[PDB]
């Protein structure tokens, strides 16, 4: 594994640049998407919590294509905000329900320390 923990403060450090291959070795979901919502990079164990192949999810929109059941002000309307404001750091639980079995997990949402990226951290709950 990748020794990083979810919810740790400096998380979008340990985080920053790491390739998708280092990302999958991940304890927790992590996917990183651009200022409108475009998924940039999507990891193995996200993948395993939401049944998405992590290939085929990358350069889909997060919130208009593959994920609608966050298309809500509790969860697009948080990370909109914090997009347009340049900051970005918000934890919440959720539950994910589109075409799958309703799962309940913890969302960190965290903006990256690389320009128009910003992260969504997810685990079970
Ligand atoms: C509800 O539509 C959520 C869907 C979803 C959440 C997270 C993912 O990685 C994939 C789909």
């Amino acid at each position: 594994m990748e020794h990083v923990a979810f919810g740790s403060e400096d998380i979008e450090n340990t985080l920053a640049k790491m390739d998708d291959g280092q990302l999958d070795g991940l304890a927790f979901g992590a996917i990183q998407l651009d200022g409108d919502g475009n998924i940039l990079q999507y990891n193995a164990a996200e993948g395993d919590i939401t049944g998405r192949d992590p290939k085929q999810v990358i350069g889909k929109n997060f919130f208009k294509d593959v994920a609608p059941c966050t298309d809500s002000p509790e969860f697009y309307g948080k990370f909109k905000e914090g997009v347009a404001s340049g900051n970005l750091n918000t934890m919440f639980e959720y539950t994910f329900d589109y075409q799958m079995t309703p799962t309940k997990v913890k969302v960190h949402m965290k903006k990256a320390l690389s320009g128009d990226s910003y992260w969504v951290f997810v685990k079970r709950v």
